[PDB]
């Protein structure tokens, strides 16, 4: 599924991302745009063999099982394919664990370079929330 901006904001708010560990909702919408272009089916291979999956490009090195990243962990206890579904529940729950692990939202490269320090409220402006 390719989400609209306001559609995704509403879905993310419903699963409790708005102000999760102090990160306002516009930060999450901004990250998703630049990580995946709002597309749940996005995948991208990294140079060490791992792959990033879904709307927030979660990495098979630590977080999910894709059967081909040898000696990795699966700390969200899921197959990486559950992270490509049109329902974002599994992506959101896994991201809650990541953003809590000590590095906050800096774990998402595109957030650090394109969203951090900007007007992030602009990404939910106009939405009926
Ligand atoms: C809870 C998360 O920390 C899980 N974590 C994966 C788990 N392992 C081992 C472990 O963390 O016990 C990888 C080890 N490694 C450095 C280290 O921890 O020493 C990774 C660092 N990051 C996060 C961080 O630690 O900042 C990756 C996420
Ligand atoms: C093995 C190294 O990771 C040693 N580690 C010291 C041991 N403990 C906990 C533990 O690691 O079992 C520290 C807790 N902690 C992070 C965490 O683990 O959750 C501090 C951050 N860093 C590393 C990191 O986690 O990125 C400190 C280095
Ligand atoms: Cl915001
Ligand atoms: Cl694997
Ligand atoms: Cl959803
Ligand atoms: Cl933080
Ligand atoms: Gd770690």
């Amino acid at each position: 599924k390719v989400f609209g901006r306001c559609e995704l904001a509403a879905a993310m708010k419903r699963h409790g991302l708005d102000n999760y560990r102090g990160y306002s909702l516009g930060n999450w919408v901004c990250a998703a745009k630049f990580e995946s272009n709002f597309n749940t089916q996005a995948t991208n291979r990294n140079t060490d063999g791992s792959t990033d999956y879904g709307i927030l490009q979660i990495n098979s090195r630590w977080w999910c099982n894709d059967g081909r990243t040898p000696g990795s962990r699966n700390l969200c206890n899921i197959p990486c394919s559950a992270l490509l579904s049109s329902d974002i529940t599994a992506s959101v729950n896994c991201a809650k664990k990541i953003v809590s692990d000590g590095n906050g939202m800096n774990a998402w490269v595109a957030w650090r370079n394109r969203c951090k320090g900007t007007d992030v409220q602009a990404w939910i402006r106009g939405c009926r929330l």
